[PDB]
């Protein structure tokens, strides 16, 4: 568990980085799968967050792995880690040609069939509306095909690394999905299913008719990205390239740079309305050309096609969260020669996008300084009319919690750190004064909310509450006097503390570079966060840092009803019956063999929250990269 670090006082941030790096990479510690070398969500298996099992992982984890290795190359001159990390990503979570059969049959003039989204999972399956609803046209596909051929070079968002659900073979890493039934489907409320749907498992039509209603069903494959992962990966590779070339070792990462540029080009798919409807339509009004482009990183792009028959489809997404933007990666794709898109229009599109993203952050900045949630081009996920008085951004409606409501997607303070960290890197590398007010207001805000205790502990915001709306955007920040944040709780989340330290140190470095005076308070706060995270949460088992958390939410293992339509029946691969009346655990009965099951169940029987220790991959990496940023800009 967490203990006071034995580390000698005054240990350099470089030395801290290299110690923590070593512990992350040590095979005995178990952060990576023995067979593929894929980073798990966490060492521990019983954990329920975005993934619902700890050895399920996400494209996020793959991106953090690349970032870790880039910093290692910076500090040691050894670039093999970057090569290895990108290879693991490309080999596993980026679907290859055999895994995207028939994508060459995609028709950009008939991209997909329309379906409503709904406010509760019990409304699903959602009817596919063939020939009742016309959709718009995809203006980027052919430009990408001309450069790269038929397939998407993006990461699917979720992978069952040791085939725990059984949808794949042996213990092989397997593409899966969970979330599918709208904004109120929490992680506790999903029915896990295979991305490659061969009807082997589930019901007669596999899992398909839990989610979509149609006259017939065909075997099919489907992937969905999370563009913050790709963005982070590319961001990392910008730094790998910069640092490697400083060392005269740019050739070691040149191939990875080319792949990152390509991935960046494919992220243009995330810039479009779900069904290529006109931005601002407030109706199901199909667009052509770029009239469906919001030029933000929306929550996903998804694509799919047939197995055993040749057909394909693609959707964007109408919802954008500030937390998923990355104007740094955008600027890299737009402006950096080595990352120049191979397609004819990628550079232009990215130039438009990174600037639009920067406006988005400004529009969303509350009176206090925290960044509010985002916007949608599809009110209620059904292209409904905006309510009276709705504030807008280029025709998109403000929403405080884009995409998901259980919990509200902008309650989590962590998005402030993850996303504004990218804005700091953008300011550092450009000195663009257009974002100075944004970043200074956010820094002064966040630093007013960090608590440093005389006993050497710390607290940072954990949960946020929002009221009001920004003013409608006309190109200039108004101060948004009626958009308000309140911090409702604080905590010691190690990864957020690291990300925040990263943001503050990067900002400090930028102030030194551009402003003629270093913000030493920002520098020092970054140092304090790293120091206090490391010192108070050092893992006694030598695995890095570790949390100790009461998980009151884990009563949902046993209490959460999972919606199944009346009359539907099927089985999970292990034989668990999927039918009305199931709870979370009932379709995941292998959890009863987890080494921490008894602790969680016995706590439940006592009416108590169980207390668990976790080593999340992204926690370890966000802290390590923060140590590295300090080492880079503030050595000694
Ligand atoms: O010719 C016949 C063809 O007909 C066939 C029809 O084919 C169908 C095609 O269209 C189908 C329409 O389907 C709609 C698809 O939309 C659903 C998308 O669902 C997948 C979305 O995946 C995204 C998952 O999102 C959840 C991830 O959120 C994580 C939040 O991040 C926060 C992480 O921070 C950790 C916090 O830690 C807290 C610890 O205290």
């Amino acid at each position: 568990g967490p203990t006071k670090a034995p580390t000698k006082d005054g240990t350099s941030y470089k030395d801290l980085f290299l110690e923590l790096y070593g512990k992350i990479k040590d095979p005995k510690n178990g952060y990576f799968s023995p067979d593929e070398g894929i980073p798990y969500h966490s060492i521990e298996t019983l954990i329920v967050e975005a993934p619902d099992y700890g050895h399920v992982t996400t494209s996020e984890a793959f991106s953090y792995y690349v970032w870790l290795e880039a910093m290692y190359g910076n500090l040691t001159g050894n670039w093999s880690g970057v090569e290895t990390a990108w290879k693991v990503m490309e080999d596993w979570i980026i679907p290859d040609s055999t895994e995207q059969p028939g994508m060459s049959s995609y028709n950009p003039n008939s991209p997909a069939t329309y379906a409503d989204e709904y406010e509760d999972p019990s409304y699903y399956p959602s009817e596919l509306k063939f020939d009742t609803v016309r959709v718009g046209s995809d203006p980027v596909h052919n430009d990408l095909v001309s450069a790269y051929g038929p397939n998407m070079y993006l990461m699917h968002w979720l992978m069952d690394v040791d085939n725990w659900y059984g949808f794949g073979t042996g213990t092989q890493a397997t593409f899966i999905n969970t979330f599918q039934r709208g904004e109120q489907e929490s992680t506790w409320e999903t029915i896990p299913h295979p991305s490659i749907e061969e009807f082997k498992y589930g019901g007669p039509n596999g899992f398909l008719d839990l989610f979509t209603k149609d006259r017939s069903y065909a075997r099919q494959w489907r992937y969905t990205n999370a563009p913050d992962a790709e963005g982070r990966a590319i961001q990392a590779v910008y730094w790998a390239n910069k640092w490697a070339k400083e060392q005269g070792k740019g050739s070691a990462v040149a191939s990875v740079v080319s792949k990152a540029a390509k991935m960046g080009d494919f992220l243009r798919n995330d810039m479009f309305d779900k069904y290529f409807m006109k931005i601002g339509a407030q109706d199901k009004t199909p667009a052509t050309g770029y009239d469906s482009a919001h030029y933000l990183m929306a929550w996903y792009t998804s694509w799919g096609g047939g197995i055993g028959a040749s057909w394909a489809w693609k959707i964007g997404c109408s919802h954008a969260h500030f937390g998923y933007q990355n104007p740094f990666q955008g600027w890299v794709s737009a402006t950096q020669s080595d990352f120049a898109p191979k397609s004819s229009n990628g550079k232009r599109d990215w130039t438009t996008s990174y600037k639009r993203q920067l406006e988005f952050y400004q529009w969303l900045q509350s009176a206090e300084g925290a960044i509010a949630g985002g916007a949608t081009n599809s009110w209620n996920g059904r292209y409904e009319k905006y309510p009276a008085g709705t504030s807008t951004f280029y025709g998109m409606a403000y929403v405080p919690h884009p995409v998901y409501a259980d919990p509200g997607s902008n309650q989590w303070f962590g998005f402030q750190a993850w996303s504004m960290q990218r804005v700091m890197e953008y300011y550092l590398e450009t000195g663009d004064s257009s974002v100075k007010n944004l970043i200074k207001k956010w820094v002064d805000w966040v630093m007013s909310e960090i608590k440093l205790y005389d006993d050497g502990t710390f607290a940072i915001p954990s949960d946020l509450e929002w009221s009001g709306q920004p003013d409608t955007w006309t190109g200039t920040y108004t101060g948004n006097p009626n958009l308000h944040v309140r911090v409702t709780s604080y905590g010691t989340d190690l990864g957020v503390a690291g990300s925040l330290a990263n943001a503050l140190a990067t900002y400090a470095a930028a102030t030194e570079r551009w402003e003629g005076k270093l913000d030493t308070k920002a520098r020092d706060m970054a140092a304090e966060l790293v120091n206090r995270a490391w010192y108070n949460f050092y893992c006694s088992e030598g695995k890095g840092v570790v949390t100790e958390e009461a998980r009151a939410d884990y009563k949902r293992f046993f209490e959460q009803e999972v919606y199944v339509p009346a009359g539907w029946s099927g089985t999970m691969p292990n034989g668990d019956k999927i039918q009305p009346g199931i709870k979370f655990i009932d379709i995941r009965t292998k959890y009863r063999q987890d080494p921490y099951y008894d602790i969680v169940y016995q706590a439940y029987l006592r009416g108590e929250a169980p207390v668990l220790n976790y080593h999340r991959f992204w926690h370890e990496v966000d802290l390590a990269v923060a140590m590295g940023v300090l080492a880079t800009y503030f050595p000694d």
